[PDB]
């Protein structure tokens, strides 16, 4: 909430006491309003008595003030004299600065409850219009801190017994003459209550071509809890601010309007700011109400899926959602054969003296000894894929020494293509088309199998790969048909087993297949827009993208969801590389990395960090709860930053938990990085309290010890640059209510060195 008074000549307010102060004066104090350089002020006269304006809070504001902190914002100019007290008194204590001009003229400031003095300016200055600022931080170990012109001059303050109780601004004393002319007063208390719980899942993007500007949002869990439980229907709710997140507008429900009969249960809103449209594009996630993420009861067959709304900055308008579904959620076959080999093979009947041919649309995850083979009883044809050391997708054909390069950028690499094979009986070969483009032509090897076979084909050599359909066809005739892409859509009556299908599964040590992904979701945050790709191969200015949450069927992984064309179409990335290991023919140690949260940094490499949720350890390394991720090809492909994980946020909390991550740019062009997680009661242990804020001024190499927003309960969070000095935090607290908090960012800045 904020308290204030701004100068003006405008008749309805031209006075404190038309913009809610209350006079206290005494004897000859006075005041009138002054007109200088064409800007109006407030000239309280403090001549012969006290001159003075107050504000009154309730007794539930000044326990909020206590609570979650505040900040009070003067700019004045000191004529004469001193005891230019502008603070705030609860019913208990006080932080005072008393400013005065002294004998010699030089502006200078004193703090009740410390001895001397500091000399804020000299000759003409000390009596110029200045800003000075209060800025009061919740804790064990509540202090203030005092800033002149945007310079720390004071820090931990430490407040002092007073029965005060009011905002004050003025010349607050009687005795001391004072004179003082004022063009704005501003007294916020943070904090205020945006959401409130059962609600959860809080996100925040702010505009820059509209200053002021914010809209937030967050999850309406009707019922209470998280997505997919019978006794809730949660939607989708928006609440929008123009006067910078003082003021915001009526709760909105965007999914309503597509859960019509309470079918459905969407979750976490994951907001993007687009600078090129003005415009907020929010995507969601969307579960049929009775299953989701959890548990991993959510199934391919069923409703999941992905949309997003627009929201018009300029004339404050929100359009209806748009369904990305069938462009982001993957329904294919899958084999990982990771730390093993698995094949599946049908026996034909294909006749070598006349032509044949194979379709087969597969997409490469990663490694190699990925193939498809057809055989006709005469000749082999086998077409292996893998990923090269530069990343890019190779086939390799048997007899064939030279290796073809199919793609090299790395979005194309591991995406779906048809590659059709079509064996000449007459010319005595085959020829390999890739999404109808003729590759080349090759003899195979002489054999006398007769099959179609596909999958990953030695226990040595690691690789997955997804199918979407398989098909062998002779004469017109379709001898073997496999529509994966179909089948994983189907309810479990529908048959799926390829071996109950007629094929033979050959595997050899440990693998794991399924089918399409039974999951997607945008995660809890904001995702961002692109602008300084210039320099990356692959990538382009503009580009929205987000970290997304996949589950295959049993293990959740993040993967980048972006869009190079507005927000039009979309496509995914590859998941994030993790560790694993067998702890024998049996039991799979991994990762699970899930809310996640990236940033775009200086040269234009992407900084990912990702809570790990379940296991942590593989191979004996402990990840901790929380690991960073790089990505040099504009989100595409990513790296596991060694080292670089919970350890490098000092005092953070070790539970598993919700962060934020963004960029903040100065006026001056200077940058940094802004984090905020719960820091634990005490600080550094299991607990969702204490928010804190890390800083990063090396491009996320290493943080500076946090800075303690809130003094309680604190859980997910999400951070957004409001504008060149302030940064908004919305925050879930007590009985997960959320809040919101300005923070003057490159003012705390200065508090950690
Ligand atoms: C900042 C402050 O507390 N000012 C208070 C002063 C000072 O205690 C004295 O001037 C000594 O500095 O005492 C008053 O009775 C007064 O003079 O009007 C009330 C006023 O609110
Ligand atoms: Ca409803
Ligand atoms: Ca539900
Ligand atoms: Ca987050
Ligand atoms: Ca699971």
């Amino acid at each position: 909430a904020l308290f204030d008074y701004n100068a003006t000549g405008d008749t309805e307010f031209d006075s404190p006491a038309k913009q809610g102060w209350m006079q206290d004066n005494t004897n000859n104090g006075s005041g009138v309003l002054t007109n200088a350089d064409g800007m109006p002020a407030w000239l309280v006269q403090g001549i012969g008595g006290r001159a003075q304006w107050t504000y009154s809070l309730s007794t539930n504001q000044h326990a909020q003030a206590s609570s979650f902190g505040w900040r009070m914002t003067t700019e004045m100019k000191v004529l004469s004299g001193g005891m230019i007290t502008n603070y705030y008194a609860n019913g208990t204590q006080r932080v005072l600065p008393i400013i005065s001009l002294d004998s010699s003229g030089n502006l200078v400031v004193e703090f009740e409850g410390q001895t001397g003095r500091t000399v804020l300016a000299t000759g003409t200055a000390a009596t110029e219009y200045h800003k000075f600022e209060l800025v009061f931080l919740p804790g064990s170990n509540p202090s203030a801190s005092f800033y002149f012109d945007g310079k720390l001059i004071r820090d931990n303050i430490q407040p002092t017994a007073s029965k005060q109780n009011m905002i004050v601004w003025g010349n607050g004393s009687s005795n001391t003459d004072g004179v003082a002319a004022y063009r704005d007063i501003k007294f916020e208390i943070q904090g205020d209550v945006i959401f409130r719980g059962p609600d959860r899942i809080p996100s925040i993007v702010a505009s820059s071509v509209t200053p002021g500007v914010v809209t937030a949002f967050a999850e309406k869990r009707v019922g209470g809890g998280d997505p997919g439980a019978l006794s809730n229907t949660n939607d989708i709710i928006t609440r929008t601010s123009r006067d910078g997140g003082i003021t915001w507008d009526t709760e909105l429900n965007l999914t309503e309007q597509i859960n019509v009969s309470d079918e459905f249960d969407f979750s976490d809103p994951r907001p993007i700011y687009d600078p090129s449209s003005n415009t907020v594009l929010v995507s969601y996630a969307r579960w049929p109400t009775d299953a989701a993420q959890n548990g991993d009861r959510i199934k391919p067959w069923m409703p999941n899926g992905i949309f997003y709304s627009v929201y018009d900055v300029a004339s404050g308008n929100w359009q209806a959602p748009i369904d990305v579904t069938d462009q982001v959620k993957e329904r294919s076959f899958q084999i990982a054969g990771w730390g093993g080999s698995e094949l599946y093979r049908r026996n034909t009947s294909l006749n070598s003296q006349q032509d044949w041919q194979s379709n087969a649309k597969i997409r490469i995850v990663d490694g190699a000894a990925n193939q498809i083979q057809v055989a006709d009883g005469s000749r082999k044809y086998v077409v292996t894929l893998s990923i090269d050391e530069s990343g890019g997708l190779v086939a390799n054909l048997n007899g064939v020494s030279a290796p073809i390069i199919l793609q090299s950028e790395h979005a194309k690499v591991h995406s779906f293509h048809d590659y059709e094979l079509q064996y000449s009986a007459l010319n005595h070969t085959t020829t390999l088309f890739v999404d109808g483009q003729q590759i080349t032509t090759w003899a195979g090897e002489v054999s006398q199998e007769n099959n179609i076979q596909f999958g990953n084909a030695d226990a040595q050599i690691d690789g997955r790969l997804h199918v979407q359909k398989i098909v062998l066809t002779q004469q017109g005739h379709n001898l073997v048909e496999f529509d994966a892409f179909y089948l994983a859509q189907q309810t479990p009556e529908v048959e799926k087993d390829l071996e109950k299908l007629g094929w033979t599964k050959i595997k050899t040590g440990n693998t794991m297949s399924l089918y399409g992904n039974a999951s997607v979701n945008p995660g809890p945050g904001h995702g961002i827009t692109l602008t300084r790709q210039q320099n990356i191969s692959g990538s382009q200015n503009g580009r929205l993208i987000y970290p997304a949450i996949v589950l295959d069927r049993f293990f959740l992984n993040v993967m980048s969801i972006y869009s190079d064309d507005g927000g039009s179409n979309w496509q995914t990335g590859s998941t994030l590389p993790i560790p694993f290991r067998w702890k024998s023919s049996s039991i799979l140690e991994t990762l699970e990395p899930s809310e996640a949260d990236m940033v775009e940094l200086q040269n234009g490499d992407l900084l990912l960090t990702a809570r790990l949720d379940f296991n942590q350890i593989v191979n004996g390394v402990n990840y901790s709860p929380r690991q960073q991720f790089l990505s040099k090809d504009g989100g595409i492909t990513w790296s596991l930053l060694e080292a670089n994980n919970a350890n490098v946020f000092s005092n953070i909390s070790t539970g598993t938990v919700d962060a934020s991550i963004t960029r903040f740019e100065q006026s001056d062009g200077s940058h940094f990085l802004l984090f905020t997680n719960p820091q634990g009661n005490p600080a550094g242990t299991n607990g969702r309290q204490n928010l804190g804020l890390w800083f990063s001024f090396d491009e996320g190499v290493t943080w500076k010890g946090p800075i303690q927003l809130v003094n309680g309960a604190s859980a997910y969070s999400d951070i957004y640059q409001l504008d060149s000095e302030n940064a908004i935090v919305i925050v879930e607290t007590d009985n997960s209510n959320m809040r919101i908090l300005r923070m003057p960012i490159t003012l705390l800045k200065q508090k950690l060195t």
